[PDB]
């Protein structure tokens, strides 16, 4: 567990280079497909009828090798953007040359060189490769942190060095790639080798290409220090570095000559091995999640919809949530209940929602260890976990508990309640329609009765990932509006991405809900100060809700209940990705609508430039009441 391949512009024998590599421990390797010095005539005589083969045979290796193990790359040469117009044209063929021939081959990938700022006329190339044929190579576009004139020794007399700090001008190598990336539309099957080299730029830089996609990280041998046994290591800064690229489960290629000539070479390897080993293991939320990285889902709706046995199962899987709920009963039924009324006062707690009753479990160890006596209701409309509550009831629980089969806002109650309990809370808190169940539950809690929860607060924070945008853009289906997937929210464990600035609360609920004249409706304005350069593809959603007093649950990063992996976040896209300048502000608009048949949340970028509303009216995605 770390994929790993060797650079080489020099291959004497396919045949026995790959056997070289393959015993140093190499997964695959990076090598041309043409000779790099083999310049090719198309068009002038008597060049252009140069006889012999052009290349290698492709019986060379098994069909299986050159899928798996050969990365091609772009003849140094071929230039399609030289000033020379036989040169582009040359280069032009030799491309289409190239990348046919990767193609007839099978690799996985091949590499092309962004080493100079007018890409134009290679990604109007390759962009053609691209539409021509069926294939399906990955594009790995080789840039570097640093453009190589910005890490020139500076050794010019009459050229010296820039020793100024240009913010802008140490990013420019990311305006390389979002150009060349922007005119071939986005396609998911162009991806970054980021070059690092010697000296590593200011944090800013590095930034800027998180949430790109990044599928394979270049260390040249000329980065490595020297270790006392005389062993190749790295920087501790290019240490912070490494690690985030494991994160991101990129490949690593090892690129240029043994510069440690006394130690061997599976030493540069080998010391990736033990960066791997040495980070510290998956925590629980990291163990439930490996699988999930930003893969998009749709969020549950359990009032529109009856809900799988096996999500409740995952649902239950939360000992956090639950713990934190039994302890928020506890000190409830304590504050309720003075000692001397103890057996005098059985309280009225009805579980609304139950599912297949772990707050009913919740509840019933609560009032053991605060010794308080309670009547449970087991309310819960989907009657599949009726049948789980029903027979978990008659073989368990008893009388104690009456399971309800209804909806909570049609139910006549026998009593008033003392206390609310519910789970209806989504990625986003009110995302499952909380706030429309409880008003309608509000009617059986006593005039001085608590619902537990009894506060929700949505979060947002504008996010950059070109990654998640590029994945929102591949949900488009037959037969519905060709945008509406970037009218709608997804959940999803954001991975590969960068927040632009804090959360910061959107819309709050509280219950029971006091004053008359409900209305669950809403507008939001919000101001994110961001302090970068970026590219804005969406907001992060996260919530916090006050289950009882200073018993709480976040999924905020910065407050995140710590083990607690029930909800991951929820994001929502915009259609068209909105440039954003260091020191300006991203302006956001939420609405919260609803008519009597659906809920649904629509958005508006109003800074710096305006977006479109998305989903007015719903017309992309509602909640079902
Ligand atoms: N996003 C999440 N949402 C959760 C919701 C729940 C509660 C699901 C329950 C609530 C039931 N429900 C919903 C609306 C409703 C209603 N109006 N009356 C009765 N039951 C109702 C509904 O039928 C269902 O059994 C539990 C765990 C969750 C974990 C996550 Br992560």
């Amino acid at each position: 567990r770390v994929s790993s391949g060797r650079d080489l512009n020099c291959v004497p024998e396919i045949a026995d280079t790959l056997g070289a590599v393959a015993k140093q421990g190499f997964d695959f390797l990076c090598m041309p497909v043409f000779h790099p010095r083999f310049k090719r005539e198309f068009i002038q005589e008597p060049a252009k009828n140069r006889p012999g083969p052009q290349t290698r045979s492709d019986l060379l290796l098994s069909g299986r090798d050159w899928n798996t193990l050969i990365v091609g790359k772009l003849s140094p040469w071929i230039r399609p953007d030289s000033k020379v117009e036989k040169i582009r044209r040359n280069s032009e063929a030799a491309m289409l040359q190239e990348l046919n021939f990767g193609a007839y081959l099978g690799l996985p990938a091949f590499l092309l060189p962004l080493n100079q700022e007018d890409n134009t006329n290679l990604a109007r190339v390759l962009t053609n490769h691209i539409h021509t044929g069926h294939h399906s190579s990955m594009f790995w576009m080789r840039v570097p942190l640093v453009a190589p004139e910005d890490l020139r020794d500076d050794i010019i007399e009459n050229a010296p060095t820039t020793h100024t700090e240009e913010y802008s001008g140490e990013e420019k190598t990311w305006m390389w790639w979002h150009n060349f990336r922007t005119l071939c539309d986005y396609s998911k099957r162009i991806a970054v080798a980021l070059e690092i080299g010697a000296d590593l730029p200011s944090n800013h830089v590095i930034d800027r290409w998180l949430g790109e996609p990044i599928k394979a990280a270049i260390l040249p041998t000329s980065i490595f220090l020297t270790n006392k046994k005389g062993f190749p290591v790295l920087s501790k800064m290019h240490q912070r570095l490494i690690f985030r690229l494991l994160k991101l489960e990129v490949q690593f290629i090892i690129t240029g000559t043994n510069h440690h000539s006394e130690k061997e070479f599976c030493s540069y390897l080998q010391y990736l091995e033990y960066l791997s080993q040495n980070r510290p293991p998956p925590n629980a939320y990291e163990l439930f999640a490996k699988g999930y990285e930003d893969y998009l889902q749709s969020p549950l709706q359990p009032l529109m919809d009856n809900l799988e046995s096996q999500t409740y199962e995952v649902f239950e899987k939360d000992p956090i949530k639950y713990s934190q709920y039994q302890q928020a009963i506890y000190k409830c039924l304590l504050d309720r209940v003075p000692e001397e009324e103890k057996d005098t006062n059985v309280q009225v707690l009805m579980v609304l929602g139950a599912g297949r009753g772990p707050l009913v479990n919740a509840s019933l160890r609560a009032a053991k260890q605060a010794d308080r006596r309670i009547k449970l209701y087991a309310v819960e409309k989907n009657p599949n976990a009726v049948v789980t509550l029903e027979n978990w009831q008659f073989e368990e629980w008893g009388s104690q508990v009456t399971v309800v089969s209804s909806d909570m806002r049609e139910w006549v109650a026998p009593e008033k309640a003392d206390i609310i309990v519910s789970e209806l809370l989504g990625s986003f808190a009110d995302n499952e329609l909380s706030p429309e169940c409880l008003d309608g539950a509000q009617h059986f809690l006593k005039d001085d009765g608590v619902s537990i929860p009894g506060e929700y607060t949505s979060f947002l924070a504008p996010i950059s990932s070109s990654k998640l945008y590029n994945e929102v853009r591949a949900c488009r289906e037959k037969d519905r509006d060709p945008e509406a997937q970037f009218e709608m929210p997804y959940v999803v464990r954001l991975h590969n991405f960068h927040q632009l600035s804090a959360p910061q609360p959107c819309f709050t609920f509280s219950h029971p809900n006091r004053d008359p004249m409900i209305d669950n409706n809403r507008y939001c304005t919000l101001e994110f100060p961001v302090e970068v350069n970026t590219v804005l593809h969406g907001f992060a959603g996260y919530f916090e809700t006050v289950l009882y007093q200073d018993i709480t649950l976040s999924i905020r990063p910065e407050t995140h209940s710590p083990g607690m992996f029930s909800w991951f976040p929820i994001l929502f896209p915009i259609k068209q990705p909105i440039t954003v300048r260091e020191g300006q502000t991203i302006c956001v608009r939420f609405w919260r609508c609803s008519n009597s048949k659906k809920v649904w949340y629509e958005w508006a970028v109003t800074a710096p430039v305006c977006s479109a509303i998305h989903n007015p009216t719903g017309r992309s995605y509602t909640i079902g009441l």
